[PDB]
């Protein structure tokens, strides 16, 4: 497409998205075009707003398009075009993608000890409610654990709500425990959202005892 | 695919798919797994139930799914797989095609006069509500009008509504009638649903005056 | 989205789009935008052309598109706007969709003979290379059977070429026949096109023998 | 879905899947299950093969599934179902997601001076040949830089290549510099993968001039 504001917004929270170039209060010579989840191609709207999209998205007193609870179906693009009181035209261009942050991150079916030289189920990693689906990752002392090297093996699972479409992720770590290693391992997981420059969250440790 | 039982379900409207070979009432060793509009590949449903599911689709005493409310995420695959007293296994397939029904067409805009040799709007046909979209034509005289041919020409929009996902088409029909005409056409407009089997439905005529 | 001539175009043949209101050749002040299976939202083509896209649809002189062979991606919107030498704008609007013709509908493994008062397996029905999928269904005697009625079910399978994305439809016909009913039945099997105005195909008839 | 061993599979290049528990040579009682781009709902692939699909995947003499060369639409899910000598039947399930690395990314149009208390445009950077498209982002003497904030603002644009499917990226920095700053900033920009633990690429920096 064209170049365009990135936005990301919250699932189920407010967004307003300002009309650039617009008069500070009517009258104002401005229309919005949107194409998301919820459009066939490009819808128009208009500071009269009318019909089923009231329930949606109005434009404000001031040309911002308001939309009081964002959903998954409003990821998309949005468009305004402004006249002001001189005749310059104004385009503004919104590249909206939303998300949602999971609960915490938790291990369930942790083993308590593990034996060497055998592989070992070490726990399952869960993370519930999140949008994008984002993804989870196994750590051994703080160090990132990769699969299939050094006796990891890793297993997934995505489900998605059948209501709300936000996933739950599950995976699960089997380690083949090398002899001579540190008797007392401390592993965690940790969730990495989808969108970008969003924090990781972590769960707490677990310290299984390694049997030689 | 493989071999299924279509299903052709309306929206809105309770949906119930038979286990085949299930025992009559519990005890049941039978899974139902639904990959449709609401599932990350598949989801197994169990006659024990729980969790978010409940809301959405269980599992009766008689083995059969029942859905309450049939909506556009619960188009998709459902499969039943059950044992019976003696140890039969007997599998059920279904391919869950959903549909609405639009309101009966209209005719807006009509035009009450033609002129013979120049291009008039003879009108714009609308339907609302329909899934899938389905599709206006034009009719003289109960004869289909084919666009671009004999002076007829035609332009079409579809819109989606915000929130039920429900589509509106708009036809509006342009024609230059030839010299010599009947001067007292009589034009419609019919809807033909995507699904098949399905009845079309039509417009009242409406009935302009060519001048010569 | 907006009012649209609506345009199909055949799978692997050239499609011309008429930019209405451009000059008859150069100079020429016009723009085509795309929106279809091969763009992230609109495309910007000129009559310099130039890049990739000129492997897939370039300016004619006389401000036409060309696409010389469409295939399933081209599924879109195109648009154009052009200045003519007073400068009056035109925009012209196009929703593309594309299709295949399948071959022959055949029927294969059909029943010689029937008998009566218990279910027969009488035919399956299969149409090779269509886009889009379209439909099966079975006459009796020429009048359309309709499943679930009359002792009659079917069953039904898509797949689609690993390559092409044409699809193969097989649908299977069972009949409990009633006892008194003609002797020497008639049935056949149709393919409806997906699209609208396109000729149904249909098979040869069997004629299976039925015992009382 | 069900657990499954990820897999990451970059376009263009070979994939081979084991099929756990397989004898290692004919006689081999196994199937392969596929649900991917190429496919309406589940293919069978058998070790006979044969059709259309011996062009995409086949079954190897030690019961492995391979593709010569991956493309975007083998993403999906693959699945072996095996019986031994003895009959212990055991099942392997992959998720394959594909992708492909950009070429190094590149900063182009850089300004060579700055003005303090106004808006610069600082460069525009370009990263192309992605999939899955990944983002890109703005470093200031190594740290990121966060727009909206500081004076810092970033449009971004995406095409994709209209044959290949692939992703180009492009990100514009405008900067207004605080009066009393570096006056030999030093930017650079980052390509981040959308798969995990894949490395991120970086651009040469540039240091423009800021005059105060
Ligand atoms: C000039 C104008 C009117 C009007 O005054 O008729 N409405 C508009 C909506 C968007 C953009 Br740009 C310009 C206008
Ligand atoms: C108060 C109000 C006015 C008005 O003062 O005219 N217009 C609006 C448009 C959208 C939403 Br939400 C609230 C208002
Ligand atoms: C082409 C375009 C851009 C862009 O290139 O950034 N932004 C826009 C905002 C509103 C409308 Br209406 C059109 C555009
Ligand atoms: C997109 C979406 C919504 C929503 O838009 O609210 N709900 C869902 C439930 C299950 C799956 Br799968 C996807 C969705
Ligand atoms: C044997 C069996 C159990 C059980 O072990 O009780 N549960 C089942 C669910 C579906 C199908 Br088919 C067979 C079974
Ligand atoms: C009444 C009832 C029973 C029961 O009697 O055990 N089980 C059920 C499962 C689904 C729905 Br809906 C209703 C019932
Ligand atoms: C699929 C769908 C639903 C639904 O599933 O309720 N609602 C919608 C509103 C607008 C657009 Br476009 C699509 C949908
Ligand atoms: C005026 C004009 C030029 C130009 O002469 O600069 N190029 C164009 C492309 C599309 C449409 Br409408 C108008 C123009
Ligand atoms: C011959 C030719 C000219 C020219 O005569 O300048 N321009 C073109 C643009 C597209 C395609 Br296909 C053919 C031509
Ligand atoms: C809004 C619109 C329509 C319509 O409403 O029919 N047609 C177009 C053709 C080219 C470009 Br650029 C914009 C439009
Ligand atoms: C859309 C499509 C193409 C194409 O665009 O050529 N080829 C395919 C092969 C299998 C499946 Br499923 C879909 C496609
Ligand atoms: C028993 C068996 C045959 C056969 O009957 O020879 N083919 C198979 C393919 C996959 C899996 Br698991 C089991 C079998
Ligand atoms: C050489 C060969 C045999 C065989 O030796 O039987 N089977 C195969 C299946 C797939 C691909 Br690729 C190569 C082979
Ligand atoms: C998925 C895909 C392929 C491919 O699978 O080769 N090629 C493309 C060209 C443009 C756009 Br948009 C998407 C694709
Ligand atoms: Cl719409
Ligand atoms: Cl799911
Ligand atoms: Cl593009
Ligand atoms: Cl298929």
């Amino acid at each position: 497409g064209a170049m365009a504001q990135n936005i990301t917004a919250r699932i189920g929270e407010p967004l307003v998205l300002k009309c650039k170039g617009a008069p500070k209060k009517p009258p104002q010579r401005l229309e919005w075009k949107l194409n998301t989840g919820r459009t066939e191609a490009w819808k128009v709207l208009s500071p009269q707003g009318g019909g089923p999209w009231d329930s949606v998205a109005r434009v404000l007193p001031n040309g911002s398009l308001f939309l009081p609870a964002v959903g998954i179906q409003d990821e998309g693009i949005f468009r305004c075009q402004a006249m002001n009181r001189n005749g310059k035209e104004t385009k503004s261009n919104y590249r909206v993608r939303v998300y949602q942050i999971p609960g915490k991150p938790e291990i369930v079916d942790s083993a308590s000890e593990l034996t060497a030289g055998v592989p070992n189920k070490v726990g399952t990693c869960v993370s519930e409610g999140s949008y994008p689906a984002g993804t989870l990752s196994w750590h051994l002392d703080g160090k990132p654990l990769v699969p299939n090297e050094k006796g990891v093996s890793v297993k997934e699972q995505t489900r998605r709500h059948p209501e709300t479409g936000l996933f739950t992720l599950q995976s699960e770590l089997m380690v083949t425990p090398a002899r001579g290693g540190d008797p007392r391992p401390t592993f965690s997981c940790s969730f990495s959202p989808g969108l970008p420059r969003h924090r990781a969250l972590r769960t707490a440790p677990i310290q299984p005892r390694v049997w030689e």
